[PDB]
């Protein structure tokens, strides 16, 4: 069931957490940045991921991919 809406609302969950708000209030195809989302939470967020895929991911993923959906998008392309 792993599929990119599974990634897109674990995302949307440690992004809310970081940000301290609801995860209802955050548009998964907004950009992080025009929702105040900084280095230390790309970090936190990236680090997080890590932990729950296994993967190696670098923060500046979240520049590269620079919405929930397009990281959501981005992890289901690795693990596939």
């Amino acid at each position: 069931n792993k599929d990119k809406a599974y990634w897109s609302a674990i995302i949307r969950t440690l992004v809310a957490k970081e940000m301290r708000v609801e995860p209802e209030t955050i548009d998964p195809d907004q950009k992080f940045t025009s929702y105040g989302l900084d280095s230390i939470v790309a970090l936190s967020v990236s680090g997080d991921l890590e932990d729950l895929t296994k993967l190696e991911l670098e923060p500046t993923l979240l520049w590269d991919y620079p919405t929930i959906n397009a990281l959501a998008e981005y992890l289901v392309s690795e693990l596939q």
